Parts: structure tokens; sequence; C-alpha cells
């Protein structure tokens, strides 16, 4: 009569499907042009306008799957995409995914589900010993970790909390001095929470960094701009070193930051997103030097560390603090109670993810995988440094090469020549790029990261680059590109 | 040599395992204790303090899975499982976010994959048509719709959207003295939004209800508060009713509330969040009757809607006003091809569509009324047979598909409610079933949630036989000393 939505063995017989049609996936994806290529509204145009009355079959379903969504998809899993920052995805990330997914438990509290709280907070412990990261951020000492969605999420709760912590000693009216620090190179993520989290419009700062050095905030210039907040009335908070940032990867140096930051007993948070990863290898570790001093700590997991979209990882020193902020249990009562750490109360059994990561792989391979995608930017960048008619913009740090062709008002019309060259180049198919303007000058960003990306993707990669170079160098007016 | 971790055979190979290991879940969950009897801190103890150095076979994790997580779980996919609100699954949902985790693509914006943000948009008002919104929520008319992954999340959006339209008339100063309205049944989700939102403690109104009213929030009540919140030169900004609160499963009505928040200028966010699925019922619309003079609507399609952990449904009339709080562009180019990430938090949007869109396709709307039909038919029938044993007492209204209902004794108020705090933790204690409770009006009273996908009318029946054993068990040997302590 009626088949239950979740009966077993149509969830097998399925399953099986899906995990085939993925497989096919992986393997044919290369086929694909890795920037889609539909124009937009093309969906609405080939769905009906109201959902079936009647129930469709898989087979139906999955058919357009394949000529409606894959392509209306821009495959970040493809080896040939170098744009952004990695969709770093793997076998064992995916299948700890499933599992969360096959289980479907809520862990609003430690009881709903005992192992959804408790093996996040060990995996949260073996990667943070594995980042090198003190005691004072892991469970084994006086700290803690969570597990998040985003990174915005992530900035947003450490923001409130150092904003209760400063408003629950001086008053809550004084929300509207609080100032929250950053570096023009830091993205939406700070500025986002900060808009969310109440903070002014008006103070939120991004201050100016130099090419003198590789656009990394200076302590200096935070000093600076702090004593002209507090003339003007204003109270610092919320200070956000990045590390790898997303334009250029730059990277803020921490310990003078902390040192500025301890003198008016402000925040800091250091954010690593996509190249805190890159430290569980001790050539790299020197990157957070300074992240002893800091309140917390964020890196994706799923920019550089294989789990598949979404998993953040956030240590704190004083998980009091998240809990004083985002819990709604009366102000003096504010196991572990993870929903009071994050926004999220249907949180979901993300360390299953990050379990199977670590298990499958192991230290050693890990830390390999990640090396061998920055080889592999180095690789690029040695092609790039032999070719006369390019520039490597700024150092680079994480797997990620900055570079722009060059011209054979000048900047005005060598920033047009790359866009109009990545452009063309984007426009194949065969790869994808973005850009950033990072100092007024237009770069190029190959970010190496994808899982399926090997050698002979990279230098494929640097071929039609070279051969678009040929391209429009060879037949260049300077009129062309002066408009 | 090391393969690649993302090698496609591998991944069809223990992609087939971990489907046969679901699916050999899904066939033998009954087996288990639906409330876990691990003690706290027993994983620390089970599994290494470190990270292995070398890799460890899907063959040792999964049967690390078996022995280790599978007894910390409350299964709150087994069929007994009758405690909070559902965790609402499917086949069709849990393949979509199999694709979703597959493809594994980020919506960032509309070029990171035009289909993860298009069919958003053609989804959502597909759900918000069976909803019988009107035009004003759906892209074919003047709003919009976004997929989510929480309601408080989504309630923090819709809030900081309230707030920053009130803000920029008025000033950024006066965040002091706005004020949140709800019920002292409404979930914190409202109160944790405000916190977050920068919403001062002593600005929020959790408005006391009556069972006169079955504890749902009165207009008449709420404009009273209102009045002495403006006499005290306060603003009254953001007021969100419920339709299915999390206690006594109450209701609010709508259609009264706006018209109080519209005469002092407030945004209403409709909270449906367990509830909202059994509206594309006809016979169940009438619940969110009103929802036209809302300004945004929210409901959990992983809480009764099939989809899966996680799936949050939000309507806006004015998605601009949350583009206009959430957004990152200067101010003057808010003030102005859909950009998801402008209407939500999170900048790396994941593609939930596909969960939503591959459960109305594979089921169709015929289907689905039927599912949330026969919960509620199952949940009435378990009303039923405590109405016909004399012992037990509806303590409210039944609206959709969970019971609240309580022990009698043989102040009294006292005496049952420890009375049903004994009887109830004693039934969990077994592991047959799992039920929460909720202490409404000073009422101890437990909570029969029918909504577990694998439940049947046979499981319903089989935790009435438990109550039912348990109920002669506890007043056989009943003695007012017991629990007059
Ligand atoms: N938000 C990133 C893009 C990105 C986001 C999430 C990812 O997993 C990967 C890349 C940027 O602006 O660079
Ligand atoms: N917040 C719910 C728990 C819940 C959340 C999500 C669900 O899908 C189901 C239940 C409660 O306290 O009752």
């Amino acid at each position: 009569g009626v088949t239950n939505p979740l009966d077993p063995e149509e969830f097998r017989r399925q399953g099986h499907m899906i995990i085939d049609f993925l497989a096919d996936y992986y393997r044919d994806v290369e086929k694909y042009p890795v920037r889609s290529q539909v124009e937009p509204g093309y969906l609405r145009k080939r769905l009906p306008e109201t959902a079936p009355y009647n129930p469709e079959s898989i087979e139906t379903i999955l058919q357009d799957v394949t000529t409606e969504i894959i392509p209306g998809l821009t495959h970040w899993q493809s080896p040939n995409y170098y744009a952004y920052f990695p969709s770093s995805g793997s076998v064992a990330g995916f299948l700890g995914e499933m599992l969360s997914t096959g289980f479907n438990v809520v862990g609003f509290n430690w009881m709903s589900s005992p192992a959804a709280t408790e093996l996040e907070s060990v995996v949260m412990d073996w990667f943070g010993k594995m980042l090198n990261l003190p005691e004072s951020f892991l469970f084994s000492g006086s700290g803690g970790g969570v597990l998040q969605g985003t990174s915005c999420e992530a900035i947003l709760c450490t923001l409130t909390a150092a904003r209760d912590r400063k408003l629950n000693k001086i008053g809550r009216e004084h929300i509207g001095r609080l100032v929250v620090y950053g570096s023009d190179q830091t993205f939406c993520a700070l500025q986002k929470a900060a808009q969310v989290a109440g903070i002014n419009p008006k103070n939120f700062r991004a201050i100016k960094t130099f090419k003198e050095n590789s656009f990394g905030l200076s302590a200096a210039t935070l000093r600076e701009v702090i004593l002209e907040d507090i003339e003007a009335g204003l109270i610092p908070l919320f200070v956000c070193p990045t590390v790898g940032t997303t334009s250029s990867t730059a990277v803020d140096p921490i310990s003078p930051i902390c040192e500025v930051a301890k003198e008016y007993e402000m925040w800091v948070h250091v954010d690593a997103a996509y190249a805190g990863s890159a430290c569980i290898c001790p050539e790299f570790r020197h990157f957070i030097d300074g992240v002893e001093e800091a309140d917390s700590f964020s890196l994706n997991a799923h920019k550089w560390f294989f789990t598949t979209l979404d998993c953040c990882c956030l240590w704190v020193k004083d998980p009091s603090a998240l809990v004083k902020a985002l819990s709604t249990n009366p102000e003096y009562l504010r196991v572990v109670d993870y929903k009071d750490w994050q926004i999220a109360l249907s949180r979901r059994f993300r360390s299953l993810k990050l379990w199977m990561v670590l298990r499958s792989y192991g230290v050693t391979n890990l830390r390999n995988f990640l090396r061998s995608h920055v080889k592999m930017a180095k690789t690029f960048e040695g092609l790039i440094c032999m070719d006369g008619r390019f520039e490597i913009t700024v150092p680079r740090t994480f797997a990620m090469v900055c570079f722009r062709l060059l011209p054979p008002e000048n900047l005005v019309l060598a920033n047009k020549l790359n866009q109009v060259y990545l452009e063309t180049v984007n426009a194949t198919g065969s790869v994808y790029m973005t850009h950033a303007v990072v100092g007024g000058v237009y770069m190029i960003r190959f970010a190496v990261g994808s899982t399926l990306t090997e050698e002979r993707h990279v230098i494929y990669a640097w071929k039609i680059l070279q051969e678009h170079a040929d391209l429009i160098l060879g037949k260049f007016s300077e009129a062309d590109f002066s408009s």
C-alpha cells in the first residue's frame, strides 16, 4: 500500500544508486566546464511552477540532476578548479556526514545523543594537539573547542562573548562605543559579525595595510588607530588578526597584535579559516605563533582539511565567555552543553566528519596531503618566474600564488589587461581562477587545493595561461585596454 | 604509494558500505534503548587521546561506530521516539544531502553554483504555494524565501532586519530602547536571537499566557505590555507569535496580534518551526491565518517535513530588509540574480535546496499531506486511549500530532507533579520508549509527540501498553508519603 519514506530496503536500493551516481561524477568531473555557463534564470524555465501532486521516480529525478542541475554547477570538486579557496573534500569526510545524516540526531544537549557531544570534544583536542595549540585551548587543559558551521558564525560568537564580557563590567549602554578592529584585507566575516552583534557601523575599523609588509596588519598601525578611537571617546573591544587572508594569503603577526590588545584589554580572535590547517605540519606551525596570547582561534576544516562543507573548528580559552553570552538560562546560573557555545540549537553530528578524516588518513598522510598542494603551488610559482611576461605580486605562503600578466595610468592599463586576460581564460571552461585587487593592483589568484587536483592539472593550467598570454600579447595594442 | 582521498572507485566501495550500514541501522533500530544509557564521559575513556599517525581502515572505523558511537546515541529515528519535536527524515531527504555533500559546492554567490541558488528560489515558491502563503511571500509576487539551518538563525536574521529598519530611521543610539515581545511559551530562539542582536536583556518580554486560552498569547495582554513599555519610554520593535509551541503545542492568534503590531509599527515573525508543515493540508491551514499581515514566517522542514537535519524555511515579504542588515556591501549599495548570503548569517552556503527538492518530487503533495495526517491520526488515537483510561487526563488541547497528558493521583498539584515525574522517568529508563515533559501553568505533564518517520500505529499502541503497565505498577503500590517530598 503506502511505503514508509524511510523504508530500510528502499533506502538501501536508492542509496547504492546515488553512490554510483556520485562515483561516476568524481570520475567524469573533468569533462564539465569548471565555471558554469548557464544564463541567470535558466532553471526556473526548465522546471514546473508547482510541486507535483503525485510521486516521481528516483530514476526520473536523477536524470533531471544530470540534465538540469549539473549544468548549473560550478564544479568546486573539479581538479581544474583554482578559484576562491578550496572546497576540500574526501571520501572519509563524505562518509562521516552520511553517517551523521543517517543517524539524524539533534545535538540539542548531551542527553539527546551523548556521542554527538563527547566525540566532538575528543576530536577537537586531537586536532588542537596536531596544531600544537597550548593546553589553554584544550579540554585537556583549561580551554575548550567547539564545531560550528562557518567562520562567520564562529567570529560572531566570540564577538558577542567579548561584547558581553565588557558590557557586563561597564554597562550595556556603552555598546555604541565598542570598536571592532581588522585589516582592509579582512573579509565580510568580521564586519558582518559586528553588524549582527549590534556594533555601530561607524565603529568597524579596516586598518590600512602596506606592500612593505606584504599587506599584513602592523601592530604599530593598530595602536595609532586605537589611540585615535580612545581620543574620540570610543572603547576598543575586538581585534581579528588573519593568517592567510582571502585576497593575497597575507599573514598578520599575531604576537605583536596581542601585545597591543592586552594593553587595552581587547579580545583577540585569530582568523585562520583557510591556512590554519597547514599548521599541522611543523614547518608551517610558525604562522600561528602568538596564538598562545589570543582568546580564540578558528579554522574552516572544509577549506583545507578534507571534511567537506561544512565544518568550522573554534578553539576558545574561556568557554564560560561563550556560555555567558549565548545561553538563554538566567544570568546567575550562566557535562558539555555545546548549544551554549554557538548560535545553532539544533546542532548536527559534525564530529563524525572530522573523526573520519583523522582516522582514515592519519596525521602523517594528512600533513603530506597539505604539503602536496603547497608544492604544486610552489611549482606553479616556479613556472611563472621562468616566463618573463608574468609577475608574482606578493609572497606565496599557503598553496596559493598571486600573479599578473604584464603589459609589453600604467597600473590602470595593467589592471584592464589582466581582467580581460583572466576572463578569456575562465570563459573556456577548462580552468577557473578568481582575482583580487590588493594595493590597487589587479592580480590573479591560483589557489591549489581541490582534492582531485594532481600535478598534471596544474601544468595543464599553466599551458592554457601561456597560450592565452601568447594570444593577447601577440596582438596587443594599449588602445584596446585604454578604455 | 598513497591513493587520492577522493578516488572515485574507493568512494564507490566505501560509499556502498555506509549505505548498507545505515540500511541495517534503520532495519534494527528498534533493538536499541531509545534514550542512550551511557554515563557522562564514557567516550573519552574508550578512545585514544591523540590522533593516529597512520591510517585506519573503514572496516575498523565502522566497527568502532557500532561499539563506541551507537551506544552513545539517543535514537531520534527509532520508531519508539516520542520525546522532543520530531527529527523528520526520509530516503529522498537523505539522498538530497548526499548529492549536496557529493557535489560539495559553496553557494557563496550565484556564480559559485547557479543551480544552488536558483533551485532554492524555485522550491521555496513550491513550498509556499503548498502552504497557501500570499504572493507577497513568493518570488512570483513581492517577497521571497530562503533556506537556512535553524529557526533561531532565521529568527535572528529577521530580528536584525527589524532592528536595522527601525534604527536606520530613528538612530543607532536607540538600540537600548528596543523591545522584543513573545509569550511565556515562546522558545529561547527569540530570547537567544535578542541577546546576539544587541537587544538589552531587560527589554525581552515573555508575556504571560493563561489556561483559559490554552496558553496562547492574548493580543489584549500584548497591547497592555506595549503601553507600559511605551509609557516607560521604550520602543516596541518585534513580536514573534508561535503556532505550535514547544511545550504544549499551543497556538497564538496571528490576526489580532498583527493588528496590535500594525498600530505600533512592529515587525511580526510567525514562528511555526514544528507545526508549520501541517498547513499544506487544507484542514490545518487555518492555524497560520493572519500570516498575510506579518513580515516573516519560518518553519523547520527538518522537524516535520522529511528533509533531515537541517533545513529551515524562511519566507519574508521584504527581502531587502534582510539585505540591508546582513549584507557587507556599503550601505548605499544595499539601498537598491539573488545573493542568498545577504539573506542569512552563513556566507559559505550549503546546497540545501536538493533536500527539499528531492522530498517534494519523490513523494508529491498528496503523499506528503497524508504523511502528516498519519502522525496526527496516530496521536489522536493515543489521545482516545488516554481518555478511555480514567486514571489519565489530557492537560491541553491537542493541535498537531502531539498529545499532552499526566497520570492522576488516586496542594494536590505538587503531589501530582512529583508522581508524573517519577512515573515518566521510570518509563523512559526502560529504553522501550522516550517521552519528555513540560511544566505549563504549574502542571507537570507528559508530552507524546508522534513524528518519527519509522513510527507506525503498532509502536503507538506499544507505547500505550508500556504506559498502562507502569500506571498499574505505580498506582498499585501508591502512598501519599512516597511522593510528598
Ligand atoms: N568565502 C571564500 C570562498 C570560499 C568559501 C568556502 C569554501 O569552502 C571555499 C571557498 C572567499 O571569499 O574567498
Ligand atoms: N528545539 C526542540 C528540539 C528539536 C529540534 C529540532 C528538531 O528537528 C526536533 C526537535 C525542543 O526543544 O523541543
